[PDB]
């Protein structure tokens, strides 16, 4: 109930939202059909348009007017944004040659520079280039401020998950808003774009920026706007609040535009009709900048211009239908469109089996424009599994395509020419970021970065402590003039043992054979030092990784590689080695094919054994340091140590071998040496975090050898490729992957062909940031470099996407 007979006199766009049944006057009141009778008259004034004209100068204040040209207006805060241009001989902000803003130039009474966040739905990153002639104010911001060529959204690339990620620094699995549509099985509640359930606070986790400020004594303007409040009014309100007294005036503000998203759905991202909506958005930016200039705040306030996702060409005729794959199509519910989520239509139906459904959806047509996944098998970079609102079955759809349940759904709900929601690495989904103001750099380009990082920077700009989040705080210090956050490296929890030779060959009862009994004081000392770490400086370029949990491990030195061996997990947590540009691949010799040698530094009881691999008909093994790349035939024996052995399904061995035997050498040629650090990952509960001993769901038949869910590699080299990896003076260059450790290759539709026609494509799909790998392993890399720690953090968050420019 709304007893809508209160008034809105003196309450227009109130910041404290009042309780039912008192009628409201806030910027969300319309949305909830709850405004006071008089809200349109008193708060949605439109008389005389939005611009002063010569005749209006010095007029008599008339309260019915939308915005004022009377003399008194500036103090009251309610001038038309163009008043001084028209009435007082001044220039538009856009026509002034831009000047460095070395310090905040604010009125007295201002305790910090305020932040204004100007967010625009569906503002594709290529619009900054392709629409620059029609967008002069945004063009000024970008070139005079700090800007990235693009900003990476989160998956799925939809409006709600992305705006709430910007607000929280959380992945959608962690903040709760995993779609524009959602079913929560715990509540038995659905969440939709239309309707009222999206207003319940039980959907919205984390701590968004506005609460973070409020909780820490910093006042926030309300971020949300009802769709019917025109843009010119939203701007006027923000300029009004900025004119408020020091103890009431908010320090943070948000503007939202529904364009260009709304039109690009109708006409496609580059439709000829899209020029006008870009013209309007720019003009809205110009009004704001002229307004701030009038209040002498244009060189005080930090402005952020950011989008939520981009936009792709998609039409009705490019729709895949589950009805052409499944006989049983009426027993499933599908969340459709540019992604696919499948659950049982009725949970009473016990015949429902996701495994059978995935099978019926797996490489059935030659050019299939979607791929089905158990959510735990989705690329770990999407971070889209750990939430009960994400259905066990997922369809990643090809860019440009839709999935629907049946034809009737597409022609009984062609209209749309553009859509979004695809994989967050697709170019057409990339969006924008510009920062402008005293706390941001001048005329600076920054590399591409993820929107999960912004929450922290917005806290840094307002002097707030961030709530815990998925940002890596300090990875974006290179955007800022000052207020940088200066983090320290996490302290190492477990320190490594360095075991020597303590065990005799005959103590080991492994079932492991090896034809190695092939016997001097030059070479006997030579290889002891190798076993003491004389080549570590060759293979451990950036320090050893710190283990940030409590565990028991040993550092093992060898000629060609170094490893940190886990006594709890009976295999390495990490293995480091350097291949130079000049290096050679050799075969495995025949005397060694199925050879495994005991490691005399590591007890039998902390070692794997070949008999378990023999007895496990499903499982086989591989090596982390590839025997293929050993330096010399004496050194190749070291690669066959039981402590370099890991469990590998045969299916995945085709992948591993291809990477180990072909790709590493290629990268070493292309990049002028590479450092490589590889290991296993265990994420049986798909939280993207390192599993403990007791979360491991699978061991090799009849042993304590745990089975990885994935395998990672971090490939590092010099950014200036003229210097080789082992001798690099400047910034570094990295690419990493987290490959799923799967018993078949159903994920790769060309997998019956030669590995050169599919493996490199699989790796690309499972590209990763070093920081993803850190969370999953409980390690911290790049501890000892000449580089600054903020530059290392930036490097750690980097993702190699394999998309063209
Ligand atoms: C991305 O960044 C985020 C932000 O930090 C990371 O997420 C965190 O991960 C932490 C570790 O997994 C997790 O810490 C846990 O907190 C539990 C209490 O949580 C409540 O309070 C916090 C703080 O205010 C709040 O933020 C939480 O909000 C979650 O839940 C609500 C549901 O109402 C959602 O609205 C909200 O979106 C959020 O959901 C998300 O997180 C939860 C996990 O907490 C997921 O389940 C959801 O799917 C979703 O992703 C909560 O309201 C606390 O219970 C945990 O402690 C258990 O385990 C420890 C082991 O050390 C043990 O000591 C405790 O006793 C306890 O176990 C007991 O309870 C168990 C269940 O009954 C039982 O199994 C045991 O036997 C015991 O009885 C734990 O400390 C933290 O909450 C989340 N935060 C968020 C916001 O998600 C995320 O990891 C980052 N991602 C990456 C890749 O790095
Ligand atoms: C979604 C979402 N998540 N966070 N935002 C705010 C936002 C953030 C950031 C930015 F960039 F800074 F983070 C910038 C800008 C915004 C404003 C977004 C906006 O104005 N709209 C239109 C109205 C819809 S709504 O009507 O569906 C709606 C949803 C939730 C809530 S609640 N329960 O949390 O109060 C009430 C509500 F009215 C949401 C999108 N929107
Ligand atoms: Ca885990
Ligand atoms: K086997
Ligand atoms: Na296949
Ligand atoms: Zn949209």
């Amino acid at each position: 109930w709304t007893a809508t007979s209160g008034s809105c006199k003196g309450r227009c766009f109130e910041l404290q939202e009042v309780g039912p049944p008192d009628c409201r006057c806030d910027n969300l009141c319309k949305s909830y059909s709850s405004c006071c009778h008089d809200f349109d008259e008193l708060c949605l004034k439109t008389a005389r348009g939005w611009e002063c004209t010569k005749d209006r100068c010095g007029e008599v204040r008339n309260e019915e007017n939308a915005c004022h040209c009377s003399e008194d207006c500036l103090s009251r805060g309610d001038c038309c944004t163009n008043y001084q241009v028209v009435c007082k001989g001044e220039s538009h902000w856009v026509d002034d040659d831009c000047e460095e803003i070395k310090v905040p130039e604010c009125p007295a009474g201002f305790v910090r520079p305020p932040l204004i966040i100007f967010s625009v739905d569906g503002f594709r990153a290529s619009y900054m280039k392709k629409g620059s002639k029609v967008m002069p104010n945004i063009e000024k911001l970008r070139s005079c401020g700090t800007h990235a060529p693009y900003m990476r959204p989160v998956y799925p690339t939809k409006t709600f998950p992305n705006l709430y990620t910007l607000a929280t620094g959380l992945y959608p699995e962690s903040h709760g808003i995993v779609g524009n549509s959602m079913y929560d099985p715990v509540f038995d509640a659905s969440f939709h774009l239309r309707g009222r359930e999206k207003f319940n606070h039980r959907w919205w986790g984390g701590q968004p920026l506005w609460i973070t400020a409020t909780k820490q004594g910093v006042r926030a303007g309300t971020f949300f706007w009802s769709v019917s409040i025109p843009h010119e009014r939203r701007i006027l309100t923000i300029l009004q609040w900025l004119s408020l007294p020091d103890n009431e005036r908010p320090s943070v503000y948000a503007f939202y535009s529904e364009q260009p998203d709304f039109s690009g759905h109708k006409y496609g991202p580059f439709g000829p009709e899209m020029t006008n909506p870009l013209r309007e958005i720019d003009k809205t930016v110009g009004q704001l900048m002229d307004g701030l200039k009038q209040l002498r705040l244009h060189r005080c306030v930090n402005v952020i211009f950011v989008g939520d996702h981009g936009m792709e060409d998609v039409t009705c005729d490019r729709t895949e239908f589950l009805s052409n794959y499944l006989t049983n199509v009426d027993d499933i519910t599908l969340v459709p469109g540019t992604l696919g989520r499948i659950r049982a239509k009725s949970i009473n139906n016990s015949k429902y089996d996701p495994k059978t459904i995935i099978a019926a959806l797996t490489c059935k047509k030659p050019d299939q424009h979607f791929k089905p996944y158990m959510k735990q098998h989705l690329p770990k970079r999407l971070h889209y599994a750990n939430n009960r609102r994400i259905e066990d079955i997922h369809l990643l759809v090809d860019r440009r395509w839709h999935v629907a349940r049946k034809p009737l759904d597409v022609y009984k709900k062609c209209f749309f020419q553009g859509d979004h929601g695809f994989d967050n690495k697709v170019n057409s989904m990339q969006t924008v970021f510009v920062g402008y103001g005293p706390t941001f750099k001048y005329r600076t380009k920054v590399p591409p970065f993820e929107n999960i990082e912004l929450y922290n920077v917005m806290c840094d700009l307002l002097g707030l402590k961030p709530a815990p989040n998925n940002g890596t705080h300090g990875s974006l210090n290179h955007l800022l003039r000052t207020n940088t956050f200066r983090p320290t490296m996490p302290d190492e929890v477990s320190r490594p043992n360095y075991p020597g030779i303590m065990y005799l060959q005959s103590e080991f009862d492994l079932g492991c054979t090896c034809d190695d009994k092939v016997e001097n004081k030059l070479e006997e000392l030579n290889k002891r030092l190798h076993t003491k770490g004389s080549t570590k400086e060759r293979h451990l370029l950036y320090g050893r990784p710190a283990v940030l949990y409590r565990t028991s491990y040993d550092i093992l030195y060898h000629t060609d590689f170094e490893s940190g061996y886990s006594e709890i997990f009976l295999m390495p947590l990490w293995t480091s080695y350097t291949i130079s540009k000049q290096a050679e691949v050799s075969s495995i010799p025949e005397h060694l094919t199925n050879c495994v040698r005991p490691d005399v530094r590591v007890s039998p009881g902390f070692s794997q054994n070949c008999l378990a691999y023999k007895n496990d008909k499903q499982m086989s093994y591989g090596f982390l340091f590839p025997p293929y790349l050993s330096s010399s035939p004496e050194a190749k024996y070291d690669a066959f140590l039981v402590t370099n052995m890991v469990p590998m399904y045969p299916a995945f061995k085709r992948v591993w071998a291809y990477f180990q035997r072909v790709l590493v050498k290629k990268y070493a040629s292309e990049r002028n040496g590479v450092n490589v650090i590889s290991g296993p990952i265990f994420d049986y509960n798909y939280d993207g975090l390192r599993d403990t001993e007791d979360e491991i769901k699978q061991y090799v038949e009849g042993s304590s050898i745990p089975v990885p869910t994935h395998y990672y590699s971090i490939i590092t080299s010099c950014l200036d490729f003229t210097q080789p990896a082992d001798k690099c003076d400047g910034p570094l260059s990295v690419s990493s992957f987290i490959l799923p450790h799967r018993p078949d290759n159903d994920e790769s539709c060309n997998s019956s062909e030669d590995e050169s026609k599919w493996v490199e494509e699989l790796m690309k799909m499972h590209t990763a940031r070093v920081r993803d790998i850190e969370h999953l392993t409980g390690l911290d890399f790049y501890r000892k470099t000449s580089r600054s720690y903020s530059e290392i953090l930036t490097l750690k968050t980097y993702l190699h996407t394999y998309e063209s420019e």
